[PDB]
């Protein structure tokens, strides 16, 4: 009764992948696991783009349980876009497996140069029902309505460079994951794992500002103007043309993000957002922070933030629970 989960592997510290399998043959696929996208895709063997020639492709021939919606699709991210068509089939996960409506992909063209650069094969969305293209029911919620899960939640324990592995468990909470009390944050929404936190860094603040908690984002994002107020006299330096900064790893001026709610207070310290890049130069870190202006002032608590806090996404309680992870194995 050790619960079900999936092994998810640190990729150099930037981001992580859980491998999973569509088709009764459990056809291989390495994925991104994104809270924020509500749809899962994989690249068909009918794929016509150079992108695809890199990792594993779906042949629906080889599936016994294959059904075809056949309706043409185009999945859009901010990072770019994959397009294909809709299909059905069962998809196993850890010890658990069911029949799902998913987007067979045949076109990476507009997801380069990042996809053909990556190792992951498709993006398992983990988002919300009303946000699915083609009306799709989220996985975790199906495992409940199908009584296959003990609660309709999913729990994210993220890995660390050469330190320990990571585990997305789906139903119940594994205690060995966190120390200090889980704090639940209400969704200020009904399509997105986003809450209302009061983000400060030094003199600078924002208060009552949507914070998205996205598994498929490998940075913090910050309102551009807030990020500028942030960097005033801090001895960091934008890369030319790229919206990324670099700095000495030792830079003592690098702040500590602090987030307040009525309920709980959370904090990010440089070591979690600094990204060593010796590859360039000595004790030279890249910041893992991007400036990004929505219409309403918003942050995105991604890999750095999560790799800090054990984090639980409960559909039924329309909340994200947060507490501090453990050190190692
Ligand atoms: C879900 C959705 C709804 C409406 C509109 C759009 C554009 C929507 O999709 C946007 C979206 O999900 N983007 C992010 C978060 C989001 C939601 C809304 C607006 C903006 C962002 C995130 O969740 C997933 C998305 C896709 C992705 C692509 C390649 C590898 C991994 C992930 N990842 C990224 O874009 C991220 C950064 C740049 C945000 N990213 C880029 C690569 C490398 N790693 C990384 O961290
Ligand atoms: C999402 C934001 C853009 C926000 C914005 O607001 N930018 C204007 C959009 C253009 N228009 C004005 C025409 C929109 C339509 C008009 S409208 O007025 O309707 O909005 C853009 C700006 C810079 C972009 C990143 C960098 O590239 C580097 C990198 C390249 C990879 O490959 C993919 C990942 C990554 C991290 C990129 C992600 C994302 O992509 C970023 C954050
Ligand atoms: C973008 C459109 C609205 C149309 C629009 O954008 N109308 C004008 C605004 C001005 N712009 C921002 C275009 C100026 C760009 C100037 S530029 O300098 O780029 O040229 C709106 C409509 C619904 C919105 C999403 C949902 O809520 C769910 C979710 C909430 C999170 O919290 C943030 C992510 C997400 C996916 C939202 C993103 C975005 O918010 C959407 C697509």
């Amino acid at each position: 009764s050790s619960n079900d989960n999936i092994e998810l592997v640190d990729f150099q510290n930037i981001m992580f992948y859980g491998d999973a399998e569509v088709g009764d043959n459990q056809q291989p696929f390495t994925f991104i696991l994104d809270t924020g996208s509500a749809n899962l895709w994989v690249p068909s063997v009918k794929c016509t783009t150079a992108g695809c020639l890199t990792k594993h492709l779906y042949d629906s021939s080889k599936s016994r349980t294959y059904e075809k919606d056949g309706t043409k699709v185009e999945m859009n991210y901010v990072s770019g876009t994959v397009s294909g068509f809709f299909s059905k089939d069962l998809v196993t996960v850890g010890n658990l497996s069911l029949p799902y409506k998913f987007i067979e992909v045949i076109d990476t063209n507009g997801f380069e140069p990042t996809y053909t650069a990556s190792t992951f094969d498709g993006i398992l969305g983990l988002g919300w029902k009303d946000l699915s293209i083609g009306s799709v029911d989220p996985i975790v919620v199906e495992l409940k309505n199908q009584n296959k899960i003990e609660n309709a939640l999913f729990t994210f324990y993220l890995p660390v460079h050469d330190k320990h592995t990571g585990f997305l468990t789906i139903g119940g909470i594994e205690e060995r994951f966190y120390e200090g009390p889980l704090t639940y944050e209400k969704l200020n929404h009904d399509l997105y794992w986003q809450i209302t936190l009061d983000a400060h860094v030094g003199n600078i603040m924002l208060e009552k500002a949507n914070c998205i908690v996205d598994s498929g984002t490998s940075a913090i994002t910050v309102p551009t103007d807030f990020l500028n107020k942030m960097l005033q006299n801090l001895d960091v330096i934008k890369v030319p043309f790229l919206p990324f900064y670099v700095t000495l790893c030792n830079n003592s001026k690098l702040p500590t993000f602090e987030f307040t709610s009525e309920n709980g207070k959370y904090t990010l310290e440089p070591e979690y957002y600094l990204q060593h890049i010796e590859d360039v130069g000595p004790g030279l870190c890249m910041l893992n922070i991007i400036g990004l202006d929505f219409p309403v002032p918003t942050f995105i608590l991604g890999d750095p933030f999560m790799r800090k806090y054990f984090t639980v996404f409960d559909y039924d309680n329309q909340s994200v629970g947060i507490a501090l992870a453990k050190k190692n194995l």
